């Protein structure tokens, strides 16, 4: 009448510990909150089907936490709970091959999450956190629900709420090496003079206000200085640039851009799709997908590939 079995307990599923369980209490009372491929089962007793079973348990010990903070790259306490209550909910959304890349079928509005994972594939980025890496490895491979999860976890939202897909890539750019990632910037007025800029990091990669990357480099208006300057891109150095601003209608041709978002409808309330350029212009949505030579569309985010930039103004 006082039965065990042994299990596996882990905060990282790299790192085992072997762990003998008394089936006559639950696993809250051995463990404290304590995990099952998502599930909850603080409150649950051991089964005999469990045997061999790996668990995830809070880091209530020194050696637990150096594990955690070593892969996840926070020390957040809520991390681990919100990450497998996300992940109870994404292990169940379907992960279709669609046009040779990992989508998401429609769930939950998790259309901005399709959208980010679709262009991640598209743009060469070295996540630092190894939960990142890895899960990322295994989305590009077709089962993309631990990184979908970890996404939710590292942004603080859950499972439902629609996001901001350029807000979501600015979390993650923070915990991607982007280092060497630089961007030069030079602004002129009539009346005031030359003030140079420098930028690094996920800011060298990033932009709010024009969708296109020739009009950057050309330049554009801007405001305390006399009234409306000119701003334009003088050196970028990185894998990549992101373009944004709020949706307007605006014209896509195949070639000139890596990919993009189309949102339609009102601000936190909306829909994305994707746009991706290959041999001819695509729409991604979610698990649906249609073709086209041109497109004109409400856009919001255009990702181009570069290298090394080097004006001539
Ligand atoms: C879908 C969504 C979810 C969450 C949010 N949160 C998250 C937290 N953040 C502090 C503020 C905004 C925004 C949007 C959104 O809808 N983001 C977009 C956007 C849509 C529509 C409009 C935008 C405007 C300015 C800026 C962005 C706009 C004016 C009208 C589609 C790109
Ligand atoms: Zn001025
Ligand atoms: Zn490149």
């Amino acid at each position: 009448e006082v039965r065990t079995i042994k299990v596996f307990t882990t905060v990282d599923n790299i790192n085992l510990h072997t762990q003998v369980v008394d089936m006559s209490m639950t696993y809250g009372q051995q463990f404290g909150p304590t995990y099952l491929d998502g599930a909850d089962v603080t409150k649950i007793k051991p089964h005999n089907s469990h045997e061999g079973k790996t668990f995830y348990v809070l880091p209530n010990d020194d050696t637990l936490r150096v594990e955690a903070f070593e892969y996840y790259h926070t020390t957040d306490p809520s991390f681990l709970g919100r990450y497998m209550s996300a992940l109870n909910h994404t292990k169940k959304w379907k992960y279709p091959q669609v046009n040779g890349l990992t989508s998401i079928k429609w769930a939950d509005n998790n259309s901005y999450l399709a959208t980010a994972l679709l262009t991640l594939q598209q743009i060469e980025l070295k996540f630092n956190p190894p939960a990142l890496q890895d899960a990322y490895y295994r989305a590009r491979a077709g089962e993309a629900a631990n990184f979908c999860a970890l996404i939710l976890a590292y942004c603080n939202k859950t499972v439902g709420e629609l996001g901001d897909v350029r807000e979501t890539m600015s979390y993650l750019f923070q915990h991607a090496n982007l280092d060497s990632c630089k961007r030069v910037l030079n602004v002129v007025c009539k009346t005031c003079g030359q003030q140079q800029t420098t930028l690094k990091g996920v800011e060298a990669v990033m932009y709010m206000g024009t969708l296109s990357y020739e009009q950057f480099k050309k330049g554009v208006q801007i405001p305390t200085c006399g009234k409306q300057a000119t701003k334009y891109l003088v050196q970028q150095e990185s894998p990549f640039v992101m373009m944004s601003a709020p949706p307007a209608q605006y014209e896509l041709k195949h070639g000139t851009f890596t990919c993009a978002s189309e949102y339609t409808g009102n601000y936190q309330c909306g829909h994305y799709k994707h746009i991706t350029s290959k041999e001819t212009l695509y729409c991604i949505d979610g698990a649906l997908l249609t073709k086209s030579s041109e497109y004109k569309g409400p856009i919001t985010d255009v990702f181009y590939k570069e290298n090394s930039y080097t004006t001539t103004i």
